[PDB]
């Protein structure tokens, strides 16, 4: 029974509007409706992992699990196993997987973050799940961010609190937040970003939706514009949106957008918006391909339509050699040449690096770099040829070329990370000096760059 090198992952996000679902929700898991939809010929083919995010979910975990498992069984004839379920208030995440994966999935972790203070603490935040799938780490975040067209900045703040404080994945990766801890990270939910057009244009927007002319609406989508200006979700991907706005509908039909201000909305307009989103971030040069991104047309119990996205995701096998795990493989080494970090910091402390990777027995601390002034004001930290030679646990190229090195640049004074990034070992050549590069972030914001050269020695 061979270990897979690809799996498919279903991501669902649905704000249920505090209403029980209708009796049939199979269209969601089949990626049928509007947008980038799944071919009919695939309907019986189960995804490897289904990750369901709900917001305003009125069901118990038991009630929702029963509905999900019965849905998937009807579609696939497979009885899925529950990997994890985690609920904060009415925000929920469920992970289901094919039974054949039960002994491929380990290190299952759940957490939540509550966003806001006093007034704004009580119903918004995020839940998440992480685990290993063979040699691949997977993380999943379902967030319900602050609502309202005039709160895009609050949403961006909610994003940064969630990526800082959600404690998923390997805690030995202490300098790294969730945006670096996983081979593949999927972040979805009712992100609540709106189409920022004047209230007076509501009927014009509705017209555009009826014509399936989304271009002039998406050009005003706050998540697309905030992402373009690097205010949120830096280094994440989103598939092109080709489905109608998923909010705000009159219930029991999809024929009407309910946008006008009401006491029940706090006298706020809800112009048709793409509130419900799926984004991802995978390590460099790992296979990840979005195969669907759309909304259902036939599930109408909520003022939101469910969103689906499916992905091909590259996975690696749990590698065993005669040497590693449990020793090094003398035949393997990673060398860094002519490396320098460029930092946006106004601080003058010395900096050192940490290299973290599953291909190492434990992380490696460098010597301090040499600070110089860059020509445009920047701090440049030069490492020269001073960086430690990394000793991977396995030298086999089939293993080593699939690995990644996380880099943190830390202050000598405070041991606080000023920047985090990631370097793929999927090189064009071994035993060859080759350029490497990663942006550096801290709390998910750009703080600099790391670049230089690598020379990778494998047993071939
Ligand atoms: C909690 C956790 C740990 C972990 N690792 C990788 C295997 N060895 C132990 C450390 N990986 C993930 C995704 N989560
Ligand atoms: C034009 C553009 C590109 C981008 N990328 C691309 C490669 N990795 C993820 C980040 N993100 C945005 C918001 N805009």
């Amino acid at each position: 029974q061979p270990e897979p090198d690809m799996i498919t992952i279903f991501i669902g996000t649905w704000n249920m509007g505090n209403a029980p679902p209708p009796k049939k929700i199979t269209s969601w898991f089949l990626s049928k409706g509007q947008g980038k939809t799944r071919d009919d010929s695939a309907d019986y083919i189960p995804h490897d992992i289904y990750v369901i995010g709900t917001q305003e979910d009125p069901l118990s975990e038991k009630e929702w699990l029963e509905i999900l498992k019965h849905s998937l069984q009807e579609i696939t004839s497979v009885t899925f196993k529950t990997v994890a379920i985690h609920t904060l208030w009415n925000i929920r995440i469920v992970v289901l997987a094919k039974p054949e994966h039960e002994n491929r999935i380990s290190h299952i972790c759940t957490d939540n973050v509550k966003t806001g203070i006093a007034n704004t603490l009580g119903n918004k935040g995020a839940v998440g799940v992480s685990f290993m799938f063979n040699g691949t780490s997977l993380g999943f975040v379902n967030s319900h961010l602050t609502s309202g067209s005039e709160k895009k900045l609050r949403r961006n703040q909610n994003y940064m609190n969630i990526l800082r404080f959600l404690a998923l994945g390997d805690k030995k990766l202490s300098p790294f937040n969730i945006t670096h801890r996983f081979t593949h990270l999927f972040w979805f939910g009712d992100l609540n970003y709106r189409v920022d057009l004047p209230t007076w244009e509501a009927e014009t927007i509705i017209q555009k939706i009826k014509q399936q002319q989304y271009a002039d609406l998406l050009s005003h989508d706050q998540l697309l514009t905030e992402r373009r200006e690097q205010k949120v979700f830096l280094h994440f991907e989103e598939e092109e949106i080709t489905f109608a706005p998923t909010y705000r509908f009159e219930r029991l039909t999809r024929d009407k957008y309910a946008y006008t201000k009401q006491k029940a909305t706090g006298m706020k307009y809800n112009l048709p918006s793409w509130c419900d989103r799926v984004l991802w971030k995978s390590y460099p040069l790992v296979h990840v391909v979005c195969q669907s991104y759309g909304s259902t047309s036939d599930i109408m119990t909520s003022d939101h339509s469910p969103v689906f996205a499916t992905f091909e995701a590259g996975v690696t096998s749990q590698f065993v050699s005669k040497n590693g795990p449990g020793t090094v493989d003398s035949q393997g080494q990673i060398e860094f040449l002519r490396c320098y970090a460029t930092l946006k910091t106004k601080s003058q402390t010395k900096f050192y690096l940490e290299f973290h990777s599953s291909c190492l027995e434990s992380f490696v601390k460098s010597q301090e770099g040499e600070n110089e002034e860059g020509s445009e004001g920047e701090l440049v930290v030069k490492f020269g040829e001073t960086l430690p030679k990394l000793k991977p646990i396995i030298s086999d190229p089939e293993y080593l070329l699939d690995q990644h090195i996380l880099i943190s640049i830390k202050s000598s004074d405070s041991d606080e990370s000023y920047g985090e990034g990631c370097i793929a070992l999927r090189l064009e050549a071994t035993e060859t000096q080759l350029p490497i590069y990663t942006p550096l972030t801290h709390h998910g914001e750009l703080t600099g760059h790391f670049q230089g050269e690598i020379k990778l020695q494998t047993s071939q």
